[PDB]
């Protein structure tokens, strides 16, 4: 039958490997076969590309490992006459600027960095923290727009709360994942010996977690730290804990719909020539916590916790 690619950056995120179970069911309701292929660097996107062509597959979703690989992408996908449809991190071109032209499915961005800082600045104000003594610890991947706009947009929320500017620290992550959050928040924490209580702010749940875990070895204990993560599917394991920790929650979007909905309308394009949005915002978004994990992602369909 008809073979449509799913191409994600970081399969070992649970995020991603949700969006590749909706797929699949796009794909048996309207009656396509899925491929679904790792990309975590660029070699790989573009070798797999020939591959997806050698199948037989008439286009192909993709969330690249690069924004910057976008010219080539298309390039390579115009070659063999498939449609592409990006999903979570828009295509840039040489210059840093978006390719408009390629549809894109993604999350409300600005939005959810900005609900991000919002819980924060709640919570703390619940556990009565003394701002005097209390820091944000921003860990950064400014050269990719979707990281950026989330974690700029905690930033503003909590200085609009009224949280001190100057005692905001950002550092730059080398790798989006536990590791490289993980190298990054150790380097800021000694340089804040002054710090009693810190909130993390990071782009999705591998980067809170990162930070969340160099905390504890410099030895904060749960009370005295706040991360709340995006993505929310990544976090089940650190929820399902018995004790509590410094990761608090996380928000939950909706990577079910970006799954099925970009698989549907690349479908739709190949199938009848029926061209997709070029931008569609995905703005749903609720907060998980130890307390009602289970219910919420129950409710949502991705059930198991
Ligand atoms: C919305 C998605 O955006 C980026 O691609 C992140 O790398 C993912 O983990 C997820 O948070």
């Amino acid at each position: 039958n008809l073979k449509l690619g799913f191409l994600v950056k970081q399969p070992e995120e649970p995020w991603f490997q949700t969006e590749w179970k909706f797929a699949d069911k796009a794909g048996k309701d309207l009656g396509f076969e899925v491929i679904k292929i790792a990309v975590p660097d660029g070699e790989k996107t573009l070798n797999a590309i020939d591959s997806l062509a050698a199948s037989g597959a008439k286009g192909f979703v993709i969330c690249t490992p690069d924004p910057k690989l976008g010219s080539a992408i298309v390039a390579k996908a115009r070659g063999y006459d498939m449609k592409v449809i990006a999903v979570d991190d828009q295509f840039v071109n040489a210059k840093g600027k978006p390719m408009d032209t390629v549809p894109l499915v993604m999350l409300a961005a600005t939005k959810i960095g900005e609900r991000q800082g919002q819980e924060l600045y709640k919570e703390m104000q619940k556990r009565g923290w003394d701002v005097k003594e209390s820091a944000v610890m921003a860990i950064t991947a400014n050269e990719l727009d979707t990281a950026r706009r989330r974690t700029t947009g905690s930033m503003d929320a909590l200085k609009a709360a009224g949280f001190p500017e100057k005692q905001i620290y950002q550092v730059p992550t080398k790798s989006n994942d536990i590791p490289g959050a993980f190298d990054a928040a150790n380097s800021m924490l000694v340089q804040h010996p002054e710090v009693k209580h810190w909130l993390i702010v990071g782009m999705n749940d591998s980067t809170v977690l990162g930070g969340v875990r160099a905390t504890e070895g410099q030895g904060f204990k749960a009370a005295d730290i706040i991360g709340i993560g995006i993505n929310g599917v990544d976090a089940v394991s650190e929820l399902s804990k018995a004790q509590a920790t410094g990761f608090y929650g996380s928000l939950l979007p909706s990577p079910d719909v970006h799954g099925y909905k970009s698989s549907e309308m690349l479908y739709n394009w190949v199938a009848k020539d029926v061209e997709p949005p070029k931008f569609t915002e995905v703005t749903d978004v609720v907060l998980i916590t130890r307390d009602n994990f289970k219910e919420e992602l129950e409710k949502k369909g991705l059930g198991g916790k």
